[PDB]
DNA sequence: GCTATAAAAGGGCA
DNA sequence: TGCCCTTTTATAGC
């Protein structure tokens, strides 16, 4: 690992990436539920379709709206990449679809700094940040203002980060938490 | 399973 | 007007 851009020497696993794009055109989707056939719709739970494609593995909501939400790929441009993929599908549906105003809305990344966490006594002295209650959830809940990210917090070691929208902002909210875990870390 | 977290889309309903 | 709901994913105890 690059210790100049990672100090920690630890670079978070990206696992899932959440984007939309504008397929700039109004879909019938009873007619898409039909024709595709790795396509699902049930408007009495959810007034979206749900399609899927195996590469990259991903998860598709596709609104009347023409409007679009992937889910699952393991990259911003794998997301980009399977985005485009459903477009062309709808595209071949029948439908004018485009590609407009393509954003990732969410990251999610996760790592594991190998020594366990005291929860309870992070938990205290960053009090404004924590929500803990293991009765409820085993992590603590960290939700950082600088960048503006939440960590789930194990007392593994093992961390989730989410809320990013550039994979920096993960990075950086990492590099930020580490030192604090050190300080926390259960003897 | 399911407790919790982020995020987007849009229909239903209080 | 505005929450829930659906989907995804790591994490770990119920």
């Amino acid at each position: 690992v690059d210790l100049s851009k990672h100090p920690s020497g630890i670079v978070p696993t990206l696992q899932n990436i959440v984007s939309t794009v504008n397929l700039d055109c109004k879909l019938d989707l009873k007619a898409i539920a039909l024709q595709a056939r790795n396509a699902e719709y049930n408007p009495k739970r959810f007034a979206a379709v749900i399609m899927r494609i195996r590469e990259p593995k991903t998860t598709a909501l596709i609104f009347a709206s023409g409007k679009m939400v992937c889910t699952g790929a393991k990259s911003e441009d794998f997301s980009k990449m399977a985005a485009r993929k459903y477009a062309r599908i709808v595209q071949k549906l029948g439908f004018p679809a485009k590609f407009k105003d393509f954003k990732i809305q969410n990251i999610v990344g996760s790592c594991d700094v190998k020594f366990p966490i005291r929860l309870e006594g992070l938990a205290y002295s960053h009090a404004a940040f924590s929500s803990y209650e293991p009765e409820l959830f085993p992590g603590l809940i960290y939700r950082m203002k600088v960048p503006k990210i939440v960590l789930l917090i194990f007392v593994s070691g093992k961390i989730v980060i989410t809320g990013a929208k550039m994979r920096d902002e993960t990075y950086k909210a990492f590099e930020n938490i580490y030192p604090v875990l050190s300080e926390f870390r259960k003897i």
